[PDB]
């Protein structure tokens, strides 16, 4: 059940992919309040991406919407040479700019930071942040990357750390 | 196996759905002299809308793909509401004015005129252009609409006939 790829989804003047906007807006006008965002469970596998009927959703719905999101890309939203690059600024320890062009891809980028975006409003209406931000990386990392076996879960972990710290 | 509606998959300045434009270009380097444009049995159902090999394709594969398209929307690529003006026009007898703005929605006149010039250059290979115009109205108006049992054929054919007129 495989989305275009994201060159193939949007272009300048949109900074993110159609889909990706109205299941974050949607999820934001209703439930950032909920712990559904944080739930590593892979949601069914998605074949209507009409969301003809998004803005009636429930929170558990959007939020396993947004993660078929990433599942159903031809490949992970972040590249191998993106990965292998940030490992290595991770290891030798700020990966932000390893997450950038041309490193990953400018589509990749500007989706990345959308989500982002929506994950830091997520973790700043949870009762704690630094508990947040990690359960976000344990639930998101996977779902981005596709050796430390938690690398992913770190790298998403300190992405929105050093995000939320700007 | 639904795409997202045509608003979310491209926007202005870009003219047509990104897919589209691919199986396009592709069918339009390799085989406009191909029949398989003409061919009105229906695909199996695509599921991988990653186009990752579409430039390795053959022409049935593409011509299948093109067809796909227009059945993996969420509603028909013609709108009730636009067939129903054509209808009235075509009966008192050019149709060409009820397929655009606002009577069609931008998106969907955009990609109905992306796709029409395209069947325009597959009707000028044919060895007669009459007879061509007609076997693509019988195979992309059913495609484009989803009482004369044979409209959405008349319509296409004479929405064709209007584009090679210009
Ligand atoms: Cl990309
Ligand atoms: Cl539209």
């Amino acid at each position: 059940l495989t989305l275009p790829d994201l060159p193939e989804q949007f272009s300048p003047p949109d900074v993110a992919p159609p889909l990706l906007v109205k299941l974050v807006e949607a999820i934001e006008r209703t439930g950032l309040d909920s712990e559904s965002h944080y739930r590593p469970e892979l949601p069914a596998p998605r074949t209507d991406w009409s969301l003809s009927d998004v803005d009636q959703w429930d929170t558990a719905a959007l939020a396993d919407g947004i993660k078929s999101f990433l599942l159903a890309l031809p490949a992970p939203l972040v590249t191998p040479e993106a990965s292998a690059e940030a490992r290595r600024a991770l290891r030798e320890a700020p990966v932000g700019p390893a997450l950038e062009p041309p490193t990953l891809p400018l589509h990749r980028a500007l989706t990345l930071r959308f989500l982002l975006q929506h994950l830091g409003r997520v973790a700043r209406r949870a009762p704690a942040l630094g508990p947040a931000v990690r359960a976000l990386g344990a639930t998101f990392g996977p779902l981005l990357l596709r050796p430390s076996p938690d690398f992913p879960a770190l790298l998403v972990e300190k992405l929105l750390q050093e995000h939320l710290e700007e």
